[PDB]
């Protein structure tokens, strides 16, 4: 007989799951299995992205339910459970989406190894992304694009994305009953205190296919704003209701499908002739997503800055100091303070409140490596992606892609044009909450009476701005030219 494991690793959804599909068909069992390592904080991650993905699980566990069947999460490391599980529960074929990542693919050839000498059968259909990246590339003579131009030229070139894969049946083949490494006791989904956190997570966003999916009707219940969405447009200061999709969490989960958000969106363009278009469109945004993973998934080193061949060699600061300052959101400036507590209380930013903090940290004021600020990034961020991170911050620090060192964000006067009250700044730094709104921005400047009428006095309640940003962006910007020029 049939008997098959779907391994759930990114792809935490039922629709468009071609792995799932394969794994069911003419399946007499089908094993669901996620497999968590009990020993991973004790090696980094936040309490925010890993309840997020608990909470992942917790709906997949659930979607199973209803189907007959059960979501097994096994403790322990693959390389010491495949073995087992591979005699114990007769498999004859492993089914799981293809990953990019350099551990994925570490792990997953390790895993195949162990299939074949088991004699099990490897399925791993590609639905991550919207294309097979080393298509892409295959089809651009062997190397990938390194500008987004060239990049929609081929993707136009290719033609659409495949079509996201039907539904799994109403009715899943369930696992085999008394199998001593499936026992309910030990394949459970944990919650957050006991995987080890202390503290609670504060994020707003909840985790799973089924939020994943709402969230997506919601963007599209007015198509004339998918259709015009224009990114560079959006308002960073927005926090009631963000101004972008903030599907990132979901779609790097794999929560929700990008082919299916794909295919939503050229429905939506096909009824609107004047829908923008790359890179600014959503679609483009998607295109975003799919050009870093390209150029990522073929350039070693690209999380680094040395034996990186796209990646700049800029002898950035150590710091520790200025990171520390930064890292905790003390550095006086109220508007990066405001983002960076968002980051650390939501997990998630709108794309132009991380160009503020980013610019900051690296080529605009304190020239800390961009691999430092990703490394907090990394710990917080909710939509934590190896590719999507790395190049934003090589972007960010002129480091790759971006080269424009002379454009270089003002800590005040950003944020104040789409937000002169800063209504974002009082929710999350609400000690200056009573600040009149002239000096909100550049508390330091508001004369001691008010501060004290406000109960923010700076140097006490509020601290002093770490550096002068006249001064500081003047020495980053030579030390940046002088960097471009000895290339
Ligand atoms: C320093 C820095 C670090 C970043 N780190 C990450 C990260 O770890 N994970 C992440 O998902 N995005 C990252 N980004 C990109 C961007 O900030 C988020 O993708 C976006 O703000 C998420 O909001 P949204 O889902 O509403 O995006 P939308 O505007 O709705 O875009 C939809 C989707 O397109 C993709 N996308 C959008 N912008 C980008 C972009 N610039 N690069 C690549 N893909 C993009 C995402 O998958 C996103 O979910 C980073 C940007 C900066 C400046
Ligand atoms: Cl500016």
């Amino acid at each position: 007989v049939k008997n098959s494991i779907i391994w759930f690793r990114k792809g935490l959804r039922l629709h468009d799951n071609p792995a799932l599909l394969e794994a069911c068909k003419d399946a007499k069992h089908v094993y669901p299995v996620f497999v968590l390592d009990p020993h991973f904080l004790q090696q980094k991650v936040s309490v925010n992205r890993y309840n997020f993905l608990l909470e992942s699980l917790e709906d997949l566990q659930r979607s199973f339910q209803a189907r007959g069947s059960r979501l097994l999460v096994l403790r322990g490391k693959p390389e010491e459970v495949f073995p087992r599980v591979f005699r114990e529960w007769g498999v004859t074929q492993l089914c799981f989406e293809h990953d990019t990542e350099p551990y994925a693919k570490v792990r997953d050839a390790a895993v195949r190894r162990l299939a074949a000498e088991a004699g099990v059968e490897v399925v791993t259909p590609i639905s991550h992304t919207l294309y097979d990246t080393d298509m892409l590339v295959a089809r651009n003579g062997g190397a990938a694009p390194l500008t987004m131009q060239s990049f929609t030229k081929l993707v136009d070139r290719v033609g659409d994305p495949p079509a996201p894969a039907p539904d799994p049946p109403a009715a899943m083949p369930p696992p085999a009953e008394d199998m001593p490494s499936a026992a309910p006791a030990a394949t459970g989904v944990p919650t957050w205190q006991e995987v080890g956190f202390k503290e609670p997570p504060l994020t707003v966003f909840k985790g799973g296919e089924t939020e994943a999916l709402a969230r997506l009707e919601a963007a599209f219940q007015d198509p004339k704003w998918v259709a015009g969405f224009q990114k560079p447009d959006t308002d960073p200061s927005a926090w009631e209701k963000p101004a972008t999709t903030v599907l990132s969490p979901y779609l790097k989960f794999g929560c929700l499908s990008a082919r299916l958000f794909h295919a939503r969106l050229l429905e939506v363009y096909r009824r609107h002739p004047a829908h923008s278009q790359p890179p600014v469109s959503l679609r483009g945004q998607l295109l975003w997503r799919e050009f870093f993973y390209t150029v990522g998934s073929t350039t070693p080193n690209f999380h680094r800055m040395a034996g990186n061949p796209v990646c700049k060699q800029i002898d950035w600061d150590d710091n520790p100091e200025f990171l520390a300052a930064w890292r905790e959101a003390r550095t006086g400036f109220p508007w990066i303070d405001a983002i960076m507590t968002q980051l650390v209380t939501w997990g998630w930013m709108h794309h132009l409140a991380r160009h503020s903090v980013a610019c900051f940290l690296t080529r605009g004021d304190l020239y800390v490596s961009w691999e430092r600020g990703m490394e907090v990034f990394e710990e917080h961020l909710i939509d934590q992606d190896h590719y999507l991170n790395a190049a934003n911050w090589m972007w960010l620090s002129a480091s790759a892609f971006f080269s424009q060192y002379f454009r270089v964000y003002s800590p005040v006067v950003f944020g104040k044009k789409y937000d002169p009250e800063g209504r974002f700044i009082r929710k999350f730094l609400p000690v200056l909450k009573d600040m009149p709104a002239k000096y909100i921005y550049e508390p330091w400047t508001a004369p001691l009476e008010v501060q004290r009428k406000a109960g923010c006095v700076v140097g006490r309640d509020y601290p002093a701005p770490i550096v002068d940003h006249a001064v500081a962006s003047k020495a980053c910007i030579a030390r940046m030219a002088a960097a471009y020029r000895r290339s």
